[PDB]
């Protein structure tokens, strides 16, 4: 999988496709990807992909009209356009995102296939483009299955759809593959730079720039095509959140050559303490979906990235955490560049079946393209494996096996997981946890939303943890609902009252003093977000009403509390 | 275990606007949301409510209720409270015409039922279940298509989910009349079995019959059983026919129990290739429609449905009607029988169906059952269904002989078909024939050709000559071709959905029809244009099978008026 | 003007599915889109097109064909290709059944014709202007309400804006039978009348009217106008009743030109308080009905929705029908004929208009001629009404008068009636009661009074006795109250919206009707319920009145076999 496709040859496809909503899955048994046409005067053909519905891609399909609000199925995407077959370049097909699973099919033939409505992939089209016009028809299907991530439950909206850009990338015969070039792990000055190539030839040489720097590093090629160097570098300005720092790294070699503005910084840990660069940090952070609320549909553009990153920024965050699944590459880098560290995790939870191994290879695989894609994202300061689970035989292993799968791919961020375990033992007045699988993890996170579904068992004042006091932990999920405009009661948490989550705030700021290792704390959650069993018709109406910002885009009054306590780190 | 005859009962509706959910990842049963739970402290809440939201009209699908639910699947969570007076003396019971497909049904808090299968009646008795005053019920709908499920993962027609029929609230008293079977022994123009049953299994309890009209009564005493059997004979009969659809006042007595239905009464019969109704050998003129009305995309459940349904069929002169693929309301079945048409039931077994799955076999053999036992006193039906095209098979012939064994040991007064969709046009013999051995077991055969339109015609259509199961007589049960209503379109041209075409179409097939020796009915596919989920033409289609004689909008196309006149030289 | 009985003529439907355009700022006509003009080179472009996008199905509302639609007032176009041959012998006319309200009509590129008032049909020649193979046709086709229209800016139903009825292509020879009036005559029980027109104002013609079921054939001749006219006996006659609604075939001939019409022949008299229905003196059980399916939120247009309508009131057991408050489609009224309904048709004038607008009485008149023309041999319709409820003064008694007036020119063979809502509770003679002279001028007087509803009982019941015009036939035209099906309530308590209170209502008002000695007619409204814009409760209507005995999802309400049961005791 070819890395920072943005710096490459690209042409897009996105656009309006005609589209065939196939809820009894025919379509393939009908050989619709072959978008025949009545040739005589006995033969015809029950669908066509022209003078129909014609959905935006990329998009969701359910905010696109609302029939299609809580279809499940497959729907058809097709598409003409317009190739040149070439003597000297390669081609491929690249997609973003696809949700859930799809085939695609270029002219009446199938060329390929995905699971996973998150990650990227991409098929190479050299040998199949006709000159000329092409047709491009792909059947994308978001049906719940026991045996996926996420399962058959999860609280996010069935998104189906070309989710993200579909680009037709050209690269010269032999290319830049993959590289990883990034600041080493605990030393600041130490750089790697891995890269492979398309063809596996041994003397072909690569070469790193740095024109800013006065840097410039030569390695050959070994049989495999690889290239792995380690040296040293020099007046270096490491990124940070006050300082956002991205430089111009070039890769060349035989006849390829990529741009990226890549960033470098050390975050480790040791003892209960993380250090971002030199000084310690505490993470003032914040989650959203990847939505628009005022839409109701799946974000997927530059525009999208400034609206959700312009009102973390306003509300003063360091840190985000990309909810539950890689987001967007516009999202990642604009965050980058603006200054947030990031957490960026793949929807495993307890809803996923640790038996089935097909599904943990699928983790695997979905934790490896997120690792690969965003390698050199010195914004990415966290991996991800999993939010809520608990400890079991099977459980252990595969979360395990993720950690294995990641840290032979990258170690120089953190692997964190979130956990919903502390519990509120009444004999010592304090809040525990007991869970062995915790020791393997850098930071421990844990989801806990104290006076909403946890009713404060002591006075907030009084209330403390003793949860893992050996790493240290970040209160990931914490919040609670309000719809906006309706006043109530601050007593009552049922009237679904900015008077009510604010006060929750309040309570919930006030019990971070009684545990010492918290180096973060992130409400769930920035914005509203659509959830189908938020079932209240009047209080939530779909919506998970936890957002400091409600679905019409207005900050609650929880929202200045936050403000507050961020301004004071 | 089904109480006959429903609606001649003290019976109270519970039709009307329930509070609905939608619950699409299935949370409902779990967060228990049939508890009706509000909050009532300052930490307390629940996250659903069946007060302030959507509504949905019951009877009817949801899909056609709003535009976001056209094409759910899944859960749809409907609820309403109610009334009731828990009397002392009598009994009551929850009885539902219809919920499409599979359901769970919960009485203030508690489970309470269950039923699978989205066209037949089930009831629950709620005697001892009810509150005095306020009651509170919540019924878990849902439509997800199984492997398992009849029909399974794919059908031609659409996936309508809902409390699609009636829901019916019945009293009786504690020892009721709870099932009666009184028709024309076959052949007998006048022999008159009776079988009757109570409620509680006592000896020696009077059950008295009586048609005042043909001035008889006729007493009889139950056995251990608490049931019931005489044979009789009838003289000043009038017999149910097409021509003149005549019915009597018929009255079921018990010591505390009594209840009054129109019956009337026929004998249908083969001899050969031909089939006889009442004596007279009758060619059937044959139309079907789906239970659906087309002009709002929703399926059809009243008096008024029924009366647009059948007032469109009696315009076209058929004398029958194939139900489409399932049983149909019990409001479109006796306008039906008192318009004097031959109705043609059937299940929705079909060639998709798992026949290796026996619990799938006990599904068709219940659901056959419920259709029999419910309109066993309909004199309008001549044909029990029991599939539609399957292809032969160890698996499958089991499974279709199963279904033959369960009705005959209901009813024996009816007729038996099948529809196959094997008829093979060779070179060699220069004809139509079809080669299956499963139809020596029915009384009728019925084959679905469509020729000029899935199959294009090989030899020219007045010389099609048929040798289909030439021992037996044959019903094409489906044929015709698609058309847009107003679209003008070449005659010759297949794709061009025009009238035009759908009309010589019809021509053709009409010269095959007297090359058929054994043809003793036909009947077009379809009355109305209907809506079916891979019908995905943009412009000619829509989400239509415009197969109909008449338009989605209730036009008559060209190929209308063509079976009209076929229909009078009749 | 109108060919009389389009559906017996050469005729050709052009429905089906239609291209449109939503006009919402009405710039459509500014920029010609009746040209349709695509885009010739690299200069031209067009911000418009008749095909890829949306299209209306003809006949219907647009209404209820999309939710955008729903409450959509403006200009709508619609446009169709077709094919045509150009016939030098023979002329060609388009046939609009009914476009509402407000259209203007453009063949292959410029206007040809429009049309004001959208219950009633027109027409256009196109002899002359048909290209060869493909035409094109636009129609601008409005909905707007304005003050001076009938109806104008206020009216309980809703408006349903599009092409709502058939739109045919007829094909009559170069001269043909424009027009014919057969019927009974009024009073005697076997002398019919039998008038015919013809296009061309030509003397010495013949024409040959004929019913072969009674052996009966009669010649006559034109005068220099071209319009015939005999009286004749006539024998066996076999009368249309309720009980027995006997049609007849009945065959007229010109030179060129043949007509068939299914017609049968009764008489509808008013002598003293009485409605004379072939001599037999009889009771209207009667029932109203908008033009509407309300499971589809629709008008109806079509034999399947009549039949619907139709076998629901005849499931109720009604001699009568009043087609609510204007004229419906020639397949429920022909159809209504063929069942044995007595029909009441009547025009949208009310309260609600500018009586003082001379322009808005030309309307009124045009349209009730258009009415009275288009079911002239409708033997059922025993009754043309001029207005639903109205209040006197100077300007309404001679917009009525004149209403009359224009009727009686064209036809004198049914009653004339209107609907009047002046009954009033005087307490002093402790009785209902109502003065208007201009009621004299009526056959029938139509009251409209909603006791226990709008207006609350004053008495009991039973107590309530009537000396509403003692000399007239009385007709109760509206009555009832508000339920939604499957809501219980309080049987005394109105804002309860139960099946309940509303079956109590109609006890009520039944009981009443044993106290009015000159009733002779009472009429629920309504049958279904039905679409009205100010109907707003939020969970009790829902933009329905919910007057219906029928659900708008079809099931029968408790109220609706309190009056079936009471149809029983009135035979």
């Amino acid at each position: 999988n070819i890395t920072n496709v943005y710096g490459r040859d690209i042409r897009s496809l996105n656009g309006k496709w005609n589209a065939i909503i196939d809820l009894y899955d025919q379509g393939r048994g009908m050989k619709v990807y072959r978008n025949q046409s009545p040739k005589g005067n006995t033969d015809f053909y029950e669908y066509s992909f022209q003078g129909g519905l014609r959905l935006n891609v990329p998009g969701d399909w359910n905010s696109q009209t609302p029939e299609l609000k809580y279809y499940e199925g497959t729907v058809w995407y097709a598409r003409h356009f317009d190739a040149k077959r070439l003597t000297h370049k390669r081609q491929f097909l690249y997609f973003g995102a696809v949700s859930y699973r799809c085939r695609v099919y270029l002219n009446g033939a199938e060329i390929g296939s995905h699971e996973g409505g998150f990650t990227p992939f991409q098929i190479e089209v050299t040998d199949l483009l006709n000159e000329g016009e092409n047709f491009i028809a792909i059947e994308v299907n978001n049906r719940r299955t026991k045996d996926a991530i996420p399962a058959m439950s999860f609280d996010w909206w069935n998104y189906g759809g070309i989710t993200r850009d579909v680009l037709l990338v050209t690269t010269p015969q032999t290319y830049l593959e993959d590289y990883f070039i990034q600041l080493d792990k605990e030393s600041p000055n130490r750089m790697i730079a891995k890269v492979a190539l398309s063809d596996k030839k041994a003397g072909e040489k690569i070469t790193v720039s740095i024109p800013e720097l006065k840097t410039s590093i030569d390695m050959l090629t070994d049989a495999e095509g690889k290239a792995e160097t380690v040296f040293n570098i020099k007046k270096l300005e490491r990124w940070s959140s006050e300082n956002p720092k991205l430089y111009e790294v070039i890769v060349s070699s035989a006849n390829d050559r990529v741009e990226e503005q890549i960033g470098f910084r050390n975050i480790t840990v040791k003892g209960t303490d993380i250090y971002l660069n030199g000084k310690p940090t505490f993470m003032c952070s914040i989650s959203f979906h990847e939505e628009i609320p005022q839409r109701m549909g799946r974000a997927f553009s530059e525009a999208d990235a400034a609206m959700l990153l312009n009102e973390a920024k306003a509300l003063g965050v360091n840190m985000i955490r990309l909810a539950h699944y890689p987001q967007n590459e516009y999202t990642v880098r604009l965050a980058e560049k603006m200054g947030f560290i990031l957490w960026q995790e793949i929807p495993v939870w307890q809803g996923i079946d640790f038996t089935n191994n097909n599904t943990r290879k699928k983790a695997q695989r979905m934790l490896s393209e997120m690792i690969k894609r965003d390698q050199n994202r010195c914004a990415v300061g966290y991996w991800g494996i999993a939010n809520e689970t608990q400890p079991s035989k099977a459980r252990n292993e595969f979360l395990t096996s993720l950690l294995e799968t990641g840290k032979q791919l990258d170690t120089t961020r953190l692997y964190v997981a979130a956990f919903d375990l502390v519990r509120f033992n009444r004999e010592k007045k304090r809040f525990v946890m007991e869970d062995s699988f915790t020791s393997q993890l850098d930071v421990v996170a844990v989801n806990k939303y104290m006076g909403w579904y946890h009713p404060w068992p002591i006075e907030p004042e009084n209330a403390v943890w003793e949860v893992i006091p050996d790493k240290p932990l970040i209160i990931s999920e914490f919040g609670g609902e309000a719809l906006y405009g309706q006043s109530g009661d601050e007593n009552v948490a049922s009237s679904w009252s900015e008077e009510y989550q604010a006060r929750l705030y309040r309570d919930n700021i006030r019990m971070f003093d009684n545990i010492p290792n918290l180096r973060g704390v992130s409400p769930w959650i920035l914005f509203d977000f659509r959830s189908p069993f938020r079932f209240h018709p009047t209080n939530q109406d779909g919506w998970n009403r936890k957002g400091l910002v409600s679905d019409q885009g207005i900050r609650k009054k929880a929202w200045y509390l936050m403000r507050e306590y961020y301004k004071t780190k």
